[PDB]
């Protein structure tokens, strides 16, 4: 049944660090302005716990200088509030981010030029922070999954080069393992599970922004094209609502785009079903 949930974006970057915090419901088609973050942030990850939206770690840039964000941010759809939580135990900018069972796993990012492979678990209902395994690859601009309460990280750069490898996180054992390589390298892709695939769509090669999207089905442990989206894009938004992939603006090597395609994998194809208020990279988008 239909609910009435919602694709929110929060924060991203044009021209800086934004703050915005929007809300689309993809059966009106319309989009909501809702309360600003407290500190301008791009290159973060969303995701949302028992309701709540949380916006984790990023960067702010703009001409007040750069500073990476361990900051860790809840908003309150009810009360239409933002509220500090504990901060993480670095910064982390182009972070990837999963949920299991209720906690939220921060994964790799950079702070400098520092690129973490470390990875840190928290826990709302105490507020703190917790350092797990750390991942095999140092990677920032990865894209995070979780499918049947494993974590995936795919792709990214290690510092030197960009990724086309993906590793799996076992939460119980709390360790890593390498999982098939994509057929692409990609950084800054938009990762994503629905049904039993986790999904990898777009990002930038080291050359060229991509519109190739392709998935990994847990159970075959190949990865394997899709139909490419309509614009190349790296850095974009992306989530599911009602079982279709929905990807936001992202950067196409010239402009940052403000539109929105989506997916429907039964027909395998990918439609532009809308625009965001304005054509934006880097944002952390969640549904609830
Ligand atoms: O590193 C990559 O290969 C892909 O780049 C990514 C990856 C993951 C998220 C993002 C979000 N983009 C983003 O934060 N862009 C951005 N942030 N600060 C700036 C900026 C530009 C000039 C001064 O500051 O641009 C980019």
């Amino acid at each position: 049944p239909k609910v009435g949930r919602l694709i929110y974006t929060a924060g991203g970057y044009f021209r800086q660090s934004l703050s915005y915090l929007e809300a689309y419901n993809p059966s009106d088609g319309t989009w909501l302005r809702l309360a600003d973050l407290q500190v301008p942030r791009s290159g973060l990850a969303g995701c949302v716990v028992g309701g709540l939206l949380y916006a984790v770690g990023g960067r702010n840039n703009s001409p007040d200088g750069n500073t990476d964000s361990s900051a860790l941010d809840c908003y309150n759809p009810m009360t239409n509030q933002w509220s500090p939580c504990a901060p993480m135990s670095v910064p982390r900018n182009r972070i990837g981010v999963g949920v299991i069972d209720g906690h939220i796993y921060a994964v790799g990012g950079s702070h400098g030029c520092i690129h973490h492979n470390s990875v840190e678990r928290y826990e709302p209902e105490r507020d703190e922070w917790h350092l797990v395994a750390p991942m095999l690859t140092r990677r920032i601009g990865v894209g995070v999954a979780v499918l049947n309460r494993l974590l995936y990280a795919v792709g990214g750069f290690d510092g030197t080069n960009r990724l086309n490898s993906a590793e799996c996180y076992y939460p119980e054992r709390n360790e890593w393992r390498m999982i098939t390589a994509m057929n692409t390298i990609r950084s800054g892709a938009g990762v994503c599970v629905l049904h039993n695939c986790i999904y990898a769509a777009g990002g930038y090669d080291g050359q060229d922004q991509l519109n190739s999207v392709e998935r990994y089905d847990v159970e075959t442990e190949t990865w394997t094209f899709v139909a490419p989206m309509k614009h190349r894009r790296s850095a974009l938004g992306i989530t599911v609502h009602q079982g279709r992939i929905y990807v936001l603006g992202g950067y196409d090597g010239h402009t940052f785009l403000d539109s929105v395609e989506c997916y429907d994998p039964d027909t395998d194809t990918w439609s532009e079903v809308t625009r965001m208020t304005s054509g934006r990279s880097g944002v952390g988008v969640a549904v609830t």
